[PDB]
């Protein structure tokens, strides 16, 4: 049930308060949400929108932005970054 994130993703999780390097998928998603908060990547006016371009998260997603209503690009990134 646990996964090991690749190094760039691991750095992101730690910036969000995570410890160690083995996580459940739900932990990864929790900490990614927390990362978005701490780095203030969301639009205060449209809080469903995240602007990740120019942040390491954007580089990993291959995106400038995404909506939290549309999780599709997120789970594809996790496939390419989480080793089970
Ligand atoms: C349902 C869930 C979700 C979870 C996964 C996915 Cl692929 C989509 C959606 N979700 C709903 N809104 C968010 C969210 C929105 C804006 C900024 C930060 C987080 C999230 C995300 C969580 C999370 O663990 N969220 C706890 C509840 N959230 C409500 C919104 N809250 C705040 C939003 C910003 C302003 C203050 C309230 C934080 C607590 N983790 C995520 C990680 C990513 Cl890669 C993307 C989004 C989220």
């Amino acid at each position: 049930n646990q996964v090991r994130p690749k190094l760039p993703l691991l750095k992101i999780l730690h910036a969000a308060g995570a410890q160690g390097e083995m996580f459940t998928v739900k932990e990864v998603m929790h900490y990614l949400g927390q990362y978005i908060m701490v780095k203030q990547l969301y639009d205060q006016q449209e809080q469903h929108m995240v602007y990740c371009g120019g942040d390491l998260l954007g580089e990993l997603l291959g995106r400038q932005s995404f909506s939290v209503k549309d999780p599709s690009p997120l789970y594809d990134m996790l496939r390419k970054n989480l080793v089970t």
